[PDB]
């Protein structure tokens, strides 16, 4: 129990993720989750008039469901000593660091895979497909020369992402952008950031990277960001070269990302006779789902 | 309550399909049921001295949704005496009739629809695709030559799909053959007739012209197949110009369908200030799912 | 619980073996079984008191062992729930089916196996050799013209088994013929051959397609037969090109092959603490023995 | 058909000939002039009595 709350506690810490979704459960047996797609509804509605006139709107009726059993698994030999203090903590703490960088992770690789995203435009003309902005930076570069050369392309990429966001009657307040480390490196000692520096960090950029204003919304590092590789949920989150290359996107607080958490974090302990080692471990099932992909300013930056 | 027996009774007396499927019902509430396709089920041997390798999980299985509620609209004014007899018992049997022609030519649609499956890997061992046997048969034939020769056409695409069907290791004894009217004319004598045991178990309601035995199997004569472009429950079983030719079809009565009753048969009345009517209506939910579809044998028809 | 009576009751009702064979049973916890064989002759007639009888040490045995051990690993993940969801029967029919199906797969993989049995040691006159028939069925291509001749090639097959079986002091009451499923789809289609004597229209007492009278005895049509070159039971009943040629055998119901079970079917509930899947598994002790190889025909098909 | 069929819609019709999917009863009570005991809704004219055959 005590390993399970060391856990439970640090995972609430430096999930950046665990606020910009929407946090569901299952609570039926069956482990699936059927939500709308479409929650926004004005209900702002003139009775003045005798006749009233509605409108007919239809949202897509989401479907996730949880699969994988995420897990992460400590083999202890039978002379050491688990139930020890001052152990399971050290150990809780690194389960839960890994839990939220691997949730982290995920929501990123959704958003990422929703970046091209076709919109059935048959069914909704209202939901736009995913957008597709894309800008050259330069890795090398040089010192004062090519730095501001590649902070400009990347600044009004940024523009374009978030004048396409304003035009979908998304609010300017619920807006987050996150950044590669090395683009949020080359971002700093350049004109833009020279420009653009206020640092904020008053909930989400205090604990983590200070959020560093650019155009009126925050912009955070991720430290945990994808690579060109796979990810433990599924073959659904495998990373492509071209997915990889995706270096920033920016989403909304809670109108992009959907969270179905099925199980809990919880754990147990059992005796691996054959290896001679207690082993203790802790899993947990969720998926994460990704309502709205035309809400997803992701962009990808390619050669130098 | 005379208005929902009358309803209730007329499926037990028309409806073909009330026996001839896996009659579950959705328990939770999310209006959701799995099929468990199971895949891995082979027989190994432990030679002793020999080392085990873990089993490996390779069952897909699938998801059906009661995303569709069935209803009839019956505006009553109120002059009209809605609770009088010999008005709601005449309601009672037609709206039963119709309700259990829609179920029966929505699993015929299945059935049809699931000619062309595709068995995608981790089930290609225990799972098949589907059966596309032609035939050209000429019905606009009065020569008795030619009636001959129809007869001897359709007997050797149903001999072919029974011997494909037995093939895949499915047992005789639980086989039902289903012909359109006109197929079923066009039969040969076969004068042995299953008055009451067409494949159905204690079965009196239903009243069918099951008065042919083709190849050692019951084959009934279905007035309810799909020749239009469109059905009610779903968007799914739009039947294709294609799909429409498709006039007999052989399947397992416990291994190839499955229907899940979401929401029972309840009828429902209501007061309509606005169009001066007590409007009636009874509604109910279901689905019909083709677990196996390679247990299912369908002929597609050429009249040359 | 409930799972090993589901998996029992189809067991019986689909292994046709069972009644095929003589039932044995290892009761003495030694997983062998001694078995002699008869070669008791009529050498009598004492007549004078002069003449004296010889003695004989005529005597012969032999012995079967239970060597493998035949399992069926089903992994259940922790969510799904199996104490009586109206699926461990599910899974109990599916298993019992496998199971039934190795078992005739296994007599008729030792059927076949035997057909040469070379001589016994003694060289018994009793005990002639093993019985197989050369033949060549044009199944490749059918032109109405090699139809019904592979209609004859098979008809003579099978009457020079019946004959060489009744030379062999075999009566024709206890005499039953397994065939292939394609040799006797080929062979409804030329059904003079047939003596039309159905009556039941089923098999010996089992439910597969069999004609119930050709050439005096029935023809069953056996599903599970031999096709690849690997077995369960072990490298005893692996399979070469030859012997999977072989697609008709007739033998004797009381005398050809006998069967013992040194463990009946135990299912058990194992929590695999690993992979987080608490499988359930059932697992029985049995061999077989081909107790009279010269009482057995096998026919050979050679393409044409 | 050779028989056409043996379940008569009528006690005593010659009915069960189910020619195109559905019974084909023939009646002998058909009308053929114009005097019928109803009024002049139900008379017959010329081209009334040339429809023998309703579905």
């Amino acid at each position: 129990e005590v390993y399970q709350n060391e856990v439970d506690t640090r995972f609430q810490y430096q999930a950046m993720f665990l606020g910009l979704s929407s946090q569901r459960s299952v609570a039926d047996r069956s482990n699936t989750y059927r939500i709308d797609r479409l929650n926004t509804s004005s209900v702002k509605g003139r009775t003045s008039g005798v006749a009233l006139e509605p409108t007919p709107v239809r949202n897509d009726k989401m479907l996730i469901v949880v699969d994988t059993v995420l897990y992460i698994r400590n083999p202890i030999d039978y002379q050491d000593d688990w139930t020890a203090p001052d152990f399971l903590t050290e150990m809780g703490q690194n389960n839960g660091s890994e839990f939220a960088e691997v949730f982290d992770q995920a929501h990123l690789i959704q958003l990422i895979k929703g970046r091209s995203w076709v919109a059935p435009a048959h069914l909704k003309p209202a939901f736009s497909d995913g957008i597709e902005i894309e800008a050259t930076i330069d890795s090398d570069v040089t010192t004062q020369a090519g730095m501001e050369a590649n902070a400009i392309a990347i600044n009004q990429a940024h523009k374009a992402g978030i004048d396409e966001l304003i035009k979908r009657k998304v609010p300017l307040n619920d807006m987050i952008t996150l950044v590669s480390t090395e683009i949020y490196s080359l971002l700093l000692e350049h004109p833009k950031l020279f420009n653009k520096d206020w640092g904020d960090a008053n909930a989400n950029g205090y604990k983590e990277r200070r959020a560093v204003l650019m155009n009126g919304i925050p912009v955070v590092e991720c430290t945990e960001f994808p690579d060109a590789g796979t990810h433990p949920l599924g073959s659904a989150y495998t990373v492509t070269a071209d997915d990889a290359k995706c270096r920033m996107v920016t989403f909304s607080k809670s109108r992009t990302l959907v969270t179905v958490e099925a199980k809990p974090f919880t754990s147990r302990i059992w005796d691996d006779e054959q290896n001679f080692a207690n082993v203790l471990d802790c899993y947990a099932m969720y998926q994460v789902g990704e309502r709205r992909p035309d809400t997803a300013a992701v962009v990808k930056f390619n050669e130098a």
